[PDB]
C-alpha cells in the first residue's frame, strides 16, 4: 500500500501506567519518507530498535538523555493502520495508557488517515528465525501478509490459550487490555513502576478470579493483548512488517531481541 | 469535660471511597445541646443509630430520602476530640475518604476546638452487655474512661493480633488507614462499592504480602483501624461514650447492633 500520515494532528492525554504522571501526545503530519519518530524536550527519538532502553513491563525508547516509556501500544496501532510518517510529540515521560488497549488510538487515527505518494517499502522476513529464552520462544518466517500467533501457558485459571491475528482482523486485538496477575503487582510497585495502574486501565487476574467488575472482553483477552504488544514491538524494525510469527510465552524483552536479530540479517 | 464545637467553618474535599465521586464537607459551629448532625440537600441527619441504613463495608446514614455514606471516620475523630456540637454539611453522597485514616480530620479539628458552656452528658455503659454474630463478638462494660480493644483473627500473615485504645492515646489510631484483603476486592466492586478505592486510600493485603509499596505504618495497623472504626460507630449513641469495650472480629454491622441494644436498655 501507499505510505500514510494523518490528515490533521491528533492528541491524547491521560496518565502513564508506570509513571503515574500526566502524559499527552500530539501526532503531527509528516511528508513521505519521514518515518515514525517521537519528539521530547527538543530531541527526536526514532521509533527504532536501536533506541530501546528498557523492556521490563513495557518497551521504552531513549536518546540523548530523553526517555519515553511504554510506546508499544501507540506503535502497534500505527503498525496496524500502516501509518508511516508522523511526529509524535510527547509531554511527560511516558505514553498515556488510557484504558490499557489500543482502542482510543485506533478509532481516532483510523478516521484520519491520509494517503501519500510513495509505495511502502515493507520489512519482509526472508528466512526462518528463532530466538529463545528460558522456555520462552518466538519464531518468524516469510509471509505475504502479517500473521501473528501468541501462545500462553498461564499458572492460573487461564491455563493454555492461543490466538492468531491475520490482516483484516485488527478489531480483534485493539480492544484487548493490558493485564497483570495479582501476585506480580507487589513487585511492580516495589521496583518503581505501575504507579498509574488501576482497574480502569489494567485487567488484574488472580489464581481463579478476575478483579475487574467488567470481567474479560474475551475469554482469551490476555493472549490477544500479547499479540497486540508484539505487533507494536515489531514496528521497531523501521517499517510495516510482512511475516508469520509465533510467540510462546514471549515478552517485550524477547520481542525486541527478535527484532534486533531480524535487523542484523539485513532483510 | 465541656461540650465543644469548632471555632470556625472547616472544609474538606476529595473522592469517596465507595461512590468514586468527588465530595465536599463543611463543618459548621453549633450552640450547646445541638449534638452531632449532618446536613444534605436541606435535610438534617442526626449522627445517631436510628438513622443507620447500611453497615456492609461502611456505616451510612439517611433520613427523608437523603443518604450519606461512610461516616465512621469523621465521627470517630469527632468522638475522640469530644466535639459534641457541629453540623457536617455534605455536598455529595459520601464523606471524602482522603488518605483512608482520620489524620487530616484530626489535625484540622484539633487546632480549632472551642470549649462551650455545658458539661458533656456522656452515654455511660451501666451494666455488662454482649452481642454475638457467627463467631464475631463484642463486649461492653462499665468504665470511667473510654477503653476499646479489638482482636483480629486474620486468615493471612497477620494472624491473631490485638490492640487497645485508652484515653490520651488518640494519636496511635488516627493514622491507621483503611484496609481490605485482595480476596474481597472482587466482591466489593461487583456489589457497586469501592468505586473510589486505590492504594492511596486503602491498604491492600494478600495471603502473606502487603501490596502497597509504602507498606504498613504499624505491624498491627489493621486492628488499630478497626478500633478507630468502632469508636466512630459508638458515637452513634448520641454523645461521647464512657465504657470498656472488647471486640473480637467485629465490623460495622456488629458495632451498630451493639449500639442499638445499649440504647434500648437506655444504659
Ligand atoms: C506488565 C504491565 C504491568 C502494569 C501494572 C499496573 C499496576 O497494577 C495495578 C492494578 C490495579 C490497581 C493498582 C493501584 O495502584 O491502585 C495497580
Ligand atoms: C473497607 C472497604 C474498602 C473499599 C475499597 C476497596 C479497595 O479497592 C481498591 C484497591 C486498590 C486499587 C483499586 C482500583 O480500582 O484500581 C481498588
Ligand atoms: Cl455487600
Ligand atoms: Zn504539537
Ligand atoms: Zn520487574
Ligand atoms: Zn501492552
Ligand atoms: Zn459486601
Ligand atoms: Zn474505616
Amino acid at each position: 500500500g501507499l505510505e500514510k500520515t494523518v490528515k490533521e494532528k491528533l492528541s491524547f492525554e491521560g496518565v502513564g501506567i508506570h509513571t503515574g504522571e500526566y502524559s499527552k501526545l500530539i501526532i503531527h503530519p509528516e511528508k513521505e519518507g519521514t518515518g515514525i519518530r517521537f519528539f521530547k524536550n527538543g530531541v527526536y527519538i526514532p521509533a527504532r530498535h536501536e533506541f530501546v532502553v528498557h523492556t521490563n513491563h513495557s518497551t521504552d525508547l531513549g536518546f540523548k538523555g530523553q526517555r519515553i516509556k511504554t510506546v508499544e501500544h501507540i506503535l502497534s496501532v500505527l503498525h496496524l493502520l500502516e501509518i508511516t510518517n508522523v511526529t509524535i510529540e510527547v509531554i511527560g515521560n511516558e505514553i498515556p495508557i488510557l484504558d490499557g488497549s489500543g482502542w482510543e488510538f485506533y478509532e481516532a487515527i483510523r478516521k484520519n488517515i491520509l494517503n501519500q505518494n510513495r509505495e511502502i517499502d515493507y520489512f519482509v522476513v526472508e528466512e526462518p528465525i528463532i530466538v529463545e529464552d528460558e522456555g520462552r520462544l518466538i519464531k518468524a518466517e516469510p509471509s505475504d501478509t502479517l500473521e501473528v500467533t501468541y501462545e500462553g501457558e498461564f499458572k492460573n485459571f487461564l491455563g493454555r490459550q492461543k490466538f492468531t491475528f491475520v490482516e483484516g482482523n485488527e478489531e480483534e486485538i485493539v480492544l484487548a487490555r493490558t493485564f497483570a496477575f495479582d501476585w506480580e503487582i507487589e513487585h511492580i510497585k516495589k521496583v518503581g513502576l505501575g504507579k498509574g495502574g488501576s482497574l480502569k486501565n489494567t485487567l488484574v487476574l488472580g489464581k481463579d478470579k478476575v478483579y475487574n467488575p467488567e470481567g474479560l472482553r474475551y475469554e482469551n483477552e490476555p493472549v490477544r493483548h500479547k499479540v497486540f504488544d508484539l505487533i507494536g514491538d515489531l514496528y521497531l524494525l523501521g517499517s510495516p512488517v510482512k511475516g508469520k510469527f509465533y510467540s510462546f510465552r514471549g515478552g517485550h524483552s524477547l520481542n525486541v531481541k527478535l527484532v534486533k536479530e531480524l535487523a542484523k540479517k539485513q532483510k
